[PDB]
């Protein structure tokens, strides 16, 4: 099997819940050593701990991906505790529908949060990846990056920039043996009601919502050697459609 | 762990050599019974026999995908042999650079060979896929479907049809629990100034068949049960024309 993460150190940000938590769990059971990360320090340690009492190796620390000190702490915490870095999964980000006349800081924040942070983490992890022979970067985008709609000024165009950064920086980091891709996930069952759900699926050909595990398998594939030759790709994982 | 094709029956067309050979072989070790198909009947039989003696189940068939009688034979041959069909890998297809003043028979052929055949084979397989509890269709496309260049009038736009058909029939057969995806492969070393492409492939390397087969295996695996209407380009991070 090439879908395993043997001898790998993976940093996973925003991993207290949902996708990033499943990516972190999934990357551990594939035999990677995980550095769980989140804005909320309790949540990072909850997931890093449950990973350990289930067999894997994992530490969890607080990280505000927009704080340059918090970023450098994660890089160092991973090297200090595991020796190398081979996988960076940039799952931290946020935002959503805002009016066009939104205050400028709202617009600028979306780019600090969704783009400036993960570019910088990649800039830090890249030379350590290079020393370890190579590695894989994965950015969790959003479907608003390739769609067009109302109230999407900051969200949809900051996630668009994530997509195009991914397509471009793979040229920069390929020579160093780094692959860079992105998943754009559909809507995931979280709620942690039936009629507003049945309407959401009116445009999802496969007829169900997503599971965090569904994103984690794609994250797995894209970060394993099974995807040794895939870089610069934006893979949409949404049951064939769009929602909400 | 979710990356296996257990209790699956996969038709792989154009699988005597190259990408389709690798796919067929990969799919067998992953647990699928495989219906190996190619224009050359005995080329397909040699692949099927290797899978069998390497431990798998498989048969090999002559099939011209452009001929409706063959298409039906292969579909029936899969059912008589294995009871069901759950995976269809539309890999056969041809063509390449052509002058703009080409004869219309060439233009039309490219669509007949790269597009109509795989849509027809999709039509024949969809009902059996639904009776079987679900399945996946994977179309082997080409980066010429999104690239633009000289001499690509027939090849580039037939393959572009394959990409959007993929995206569009995903809506149609999703309600039948069928996923439809495509792989656009780049420069695969199949069979000196080679260094041309390499000067535009960020990962410093051409592709092997198994690269394409790994992505194939993923997209037809339960690890991708919620992925559909996708064109995953597998090219080393760049473009090679």
């Amino acid at each position: 099997s090439p879908f395993h993460l043997n001898d790998a150190v993976a940093i996973v940000t925003g991993a207290a819940a949902g996708i990033g938590r499943a990516i972190a769990g999934t990357f551990a059971k594939a035999g990677a050593s995980v550095v769980v990360t989140d804005l909320k320090s309790e949540g990072a340690e909850a997931v890093a701990a449950a990973i350990r009492q289930a067999g894997g190796k994992a530490i969890g620390l607080e990280c505000n991906v927009t704080d340059e000190q918090h970023r450098e702490a994660v890089i160092k915490a991973a090297l200090d505790q595991f020796g190398k870095i081979t996988v960076l999964v940039n799952n931290a980000g946020g935002g959503g529908p805002k009016p066009f006349d939104m205050p400028m800081s709202d617009f600028e924040w979306a780019f600090k949060l969704n783009l400036f942070s993960l570019f910088r983490l990649s800039q830090l992890a890249a030379p350590h990846m290079q020393k370890a022979g190579g590695g894989a970067i994965l950015n969790i985008s959003s479907m608003a990056g390739e769609n067009t709609n109302v109230r999407m000024a900051s969200y949809g165009s900051s996630k668009a920039a994530v997509n195009h950064l991914t397509r471009n920086i793979a040229f920069d980091v390929g020579p160093m043996g780094i692959r860079v891709n992105a998943i754009a996930p559909g809507a995931i069952k979280t709620d942690a009601t039936p009629e507003i759900e049945r309407a959401m699926l009116k445009h999802k050909p496969l007829g169900r919502l997503g599971e965090a595990q569904d994103i984690a398998n794609a994250a797995l594939f894209l970060c394993s050697p099974a995807a040794a030759w895939i870089s610069g790709q934006v893979l949409t994982v949404s049951g064939g459609g769009v929602q909400e």
